[PDB]
């Protein structure tokens, strides 16, 4: 069914919350044995939203190698991402270890430090070119070598240094930063217009690690982002783009990490992004 006539049909019999507790329902479940330990209490932002063991991404030390980070691996797509939390005080070094062991070129980032006056993730890059951090726990070093600030979003030129090698790599932060406090943006424009430029980087591509992907939680914002890059990409590929079922890729990456799309309304944005993007890819 085209999508465009499923969604008028929800909208005109105003079903999205039915809609949505039916993917509830049908989704996954997978132990997360290794998030609920009690010395990776402090690595969890949330304690209902953990990764799940069989998708977890290991950190390359002996000593505790958690954290709460899913790669998401789409086989028809050929697409891969890495879905996280937003780092908090004691996970920075681990996140950029991450990064650094990942192989990734790009980070984004889909909500604010702060949120309706309260901290939703840590300041975890540099805000001036000539004050750098240092990540002593996980020996890299972080620079910020350009930022360039549009209206819906700015793009930042990093530097990463494993400081035990020398070796340095240029990172690619891609920063969305007019998600409203609450709800979910009026048009989707804005959101695919920084959706595209996030693909003209390279930092999608199959040449580099996953992207790493993070809002608070790392699972609704997010969710949202690769669900409709991923419908896009199928719609490109296949020879009846009216065949390509959101419902169905939804439930595929809840596989992967859990209570992906957290309410009805995203669901909803997560449809009208797909229908307007495809209006694109088709070839206009």
């Amino acid at each position: 069914m085209e999508m465009e006539k499923e969604f008028e049909q929800i909208d005109k019999s105003g079903s999205w919350a039915a809609i949505y507790q039916d993917i509830r329902h049908e989704a996954s479940d997978f132990p997360s044995r290794v998030a609920k330990l009690p010395k990776n209490k402090n690595r969890n932002r949330y304690r209902d939203v953990s990764p799940f063991d069989h998708s977890r991404i290991k950190l390359h030390q002996e000593d505790n190698d958690y954290i709460n980070a899913s790669l998401i691996k789409m086989e028809e797509a050929q697409r891969s991402y890495i879905l996280t939390q937003g780092p908090l005080p004691n996970t920075v070094g681990h996140f950029w270890e991450m990064v650094w062991e990942q192989k990734s070129r790009g980070v984004v980032m889909l909500n604010r430090v702060m949120e309706k006056g309260s901290l939703k993730c840590a300041q975890y890059w540099p805000q001036k070119e000539e004050k750098e951090m240092i990540f002593e726990d996980t020996n890299l070093k972080l620079t910020l070598i350009s930022e360039d600030i549009k209206s819906y979003y700015t793009v930042r030129q990093l530097e990463l240094e494993n400081l035990t090698t020398q070796e340095t790599r240029e990172i690619l932060h891609f920063h969305y930063t007019t998600w409203p406090d609450f709800g979910v943006p009026e048009s989707p424009a804005s959101f695919l217009n920084f959706l595209f430029k996030v693909r003209e980087s390279g930092s999608l591509s199959p040449e580099h690690g996953p992207v790493v992907v993070h809002c608070s939680a790392g699972i609704g914002r997010s969710g949202t982002f690769c669900l409709a890059d991923t419908c896009l990409l199928l719609m490109d590929k296949r020879k009846d783009p009216s065949s390509v079922d959101i419902k169905k890729v939804l439930l595929e990456m809840r596989k992967f990490r859990m209570g992906l799309i957290q309410t009805a309304d995203q669901l909803r944005f997560s449809y009208l992004a797909v229908i307007e993007g495809a209006k694109f890819i088709m070839g206009d």
